[PDB]
């Protein structure tokens, strides 16, 4: 049968396969340097450059707008019924689509509180190594697997974005700085997706493993873990591009 | 600007422009005789054969299975702030594909109550005429433009399907012949569907008007208008191809 069944608790890794614990261990130096990385700290302690903070909220915005759309190409991939774990899938892609339906408009606030305007958004001139997370997300969604799709968009990146979040709002220095009658509405994207315990990725990695079975070859196994970490990787080539140009702005400011 | 926004109640007509209400009057005969036929005074009736009761059921299945597919697909073609229209599709898109969560299971059991199996509703061993619809359905879904597969799938088909639907519920007799500890659950489709007044296909219409605007070409008028008789058309080739059948059904026991 191969059938996979949780029976420990939701958010914890040992409620899973072995091979399940073997992936999350393969990607975990991939996900870390990006949950823990100094942009996120400087983020957090209010210390990032204006050009950085606008790269960061343009670079981001596709990805943030069309993540909704990254589900719907996956929906469209699975049928009723032709597997427990694709009906797993449909069920709570029908359901996590309208989660959504107002973070795009929040990021365009957030990023309004930065004097970031949505025709900046729409411009999109931002380095190279910014935009390809983007071109990933829509590559895998369209041609890939709905499995591998899944662990690189709703695992891989709402995961590490839940991290990332709530690294930036940790500390209360990032949102204090923010005037009193501007802060709600610059805060309310990073509220919403702040938290270290979200089950959005650990429902997403339930569902992974549904598809996959107690036994998947190694090959699927080497899929899951090369997407997961693509995924990770141009998370942390968007985020030294943008350190780069946080030492330019800085030391050009020091040495003025 | 020739910018679309409705100051009349949301189901009537006249709160559209003229172009839209000849839209409608150019579609309504086309409409009229699916939403009229006599399959489903039939049905509502309790009068059909076991043999066209169980091809409907089988024959529909796949675009009931596959309708929040369409509107997935249709989510995928809209981008963030490009047109006032193309947000408020996306928005009910992804507020309206989550309705959808439990529909293909409530015609799975409705397809029960008829003897007709899930492996049934898989096998599709139904003929052509009645496959039709979902070719279209998912042709437009995957090649046409947002307006247009709006046109065909939310518009036009789940309009008729209100309407339909409170016909075969419309005199209690179709429900009244189930026996009573069966009725809730084989009812639970019809009954969600049953509804003249429904805001969705008259909301799918809102949007179609504001995307195309006071004054779109008569190009753009006619591709709705031939997209939207065309869903009706395999609506009414599937219910005419059933008839047939119930004649002969009919017929042979008549004489039997
Ligand atoms: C390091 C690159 C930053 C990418 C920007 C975050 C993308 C987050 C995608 C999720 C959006 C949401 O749930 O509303
Ligand atoms: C005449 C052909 C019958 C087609 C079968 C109805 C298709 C209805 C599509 C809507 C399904 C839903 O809202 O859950
Ligand atoms: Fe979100
Ligand atoms: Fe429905």
């Amino acid at each position: 049968i191969d059938t996979f069944s949780r029976t420990g608790p939701l958010m914890e890794a040992a409620s899973y396969p072995a091979w399940t614990q073997q992936l999350i261990q393969d990607c975990s130096e991939s996900k870390r340097r990006v949950v823990e990385h100094e942009l996120y700290q400087r983020m957090r302690d209010n210390k990032l450059s204006a050009k950085v903070m606008r790269q960061y909220l343009i670079g981001g915005w596709p990805v943030v707008e069309q993540f909704a759309l990254y589900m719907a190409q996956n929906l469209t991939k699975t049928r009723f019924a032709r597997h427990p774990g694709e009906d797993m899938a449909r069920r709570w892609l029908m359901r996590n689509i309208r989660v959504e339906l107002n973070h795009a408009d929040y990021w365009v606030h957030w990023s309004r509180a930065h004097g970031v305007t949505l025709e900046d958004l729409q411009a999109q001139q931002v380095p190279p190594e910014l935009h390809a997370l983007s071109h990933w997300c829509w590559h895998t969604s369209s041609a890939d697997s709905l499995i591998v799709a899944i662990a690189a968009t709703n695992y891989a990146i709402e995961g590490a974005t839940g991290e990332w979040s709530a690294l930036v709002c940790s500390n209360g220095i990032y949102a204090a700085a923010f005037p009193e009658e501007d802060r709600k509405r610059a805060m309310k994207w990073l509220k919403m997706h702040a938290q270290y315990d979200d089950a959005h990725p650990w429902e997403a990695l339930e569902i992974i493993v549904t598809l996959a079975g107690l036994n998947p070859t190694k090959a699927l196994q080497a899929e899951l873990r090369q997407a997961i970490c693509k995924s990770y990787d141009y998370m942390y080539l968007f985020l030294e591009r943008c350190m780069q140009q946080e030492k330019t702005a800085v030391t050009r400011e020091r040495l003025a």
